[PDB]
DNA sequence: GCATCCGTGAGTCGAGGGTAATAAGCACAATTTAACACTTTTGTCAAG
């Protein structure tokens, strides 16, 4: 499943790039494990070779799944809650599954608020973290910088 | 009344020394305060 230099991203914290298998001293005995590395906070991870594929370890977008990403952000949009509260709770929930589409659309109708009616303090914070996250896969699956990236997400809409 | 508890005290002046760090949020009504426009007062000036 998971190969020794596989670059894919381990949710919620971001992207980064994994390294190979390891046995972890886990209860009874040692079960193999992939450690994952990360680009720029330093430390380790390992995600059980068991359900990897289930645990929320995933792949990366291709390169050539950029523009229904790009696209699920200029006109994308998605259903809110009314209540403040369970409108975080979603934003929130969607920040943790590491969906990419999710996020995507996600910060799409969020946008789509910020630019018109208005954004509080809260739902702002969340909508930055999705296109943080955003240009973070978008930058590992395109292989460019940052700036790159997020300019692709400024592209979008100016 | 006989052991066993709360209660109250206990030295003078000084010299310095010192400085610091927890906690939910969002829309909206109600005022407060800052801004601005403009009338009046008052102090200054040119010159009786």
């Amino acid at each position: 499943e998971f190969r020794p230099g596989d670059k894919v991203v381990l949710p919620p914290y971001g992207v980064g790039v994994v390294a190979g298998i390891a046995q972890r001293s886990v209860s009874g005995v040692s079960r193999a494990y992939y450690q994952v590395d990360f680009p720029g906070s330093r430390s380790k991870a390992y995600v059980p070779v068991e359900a990897p594929h289930s645990v929320g370890l995933r792949k990366a977008l291709a390169p050539e799944e950029v523009p229904v990403i790009l696209d699920l952000l200029k006109n994308g949009r998605m259903p809110l809650p009314k209540q403040w509260a369970a409108r975080h709770r979603k934003t929130s929930e969607i920040l943790a599954d590491g969906n990419p589409y999710r996020i995507a659309q996600m910060a799409g109708q969020l946008r789509a608020w910020e630019v018109e009616r208005g954004l509080p303090d809260l739902d702002r914070q969340a909508l930055r973290r999705a296109i943080h996250l955003l240009a973070e896969e978008v930058a590992q699956s395109l292989e460019i910088t940052v700036q790159e990236a997020k300019r692709l997400f400024e592209e979008a809409w100016g």
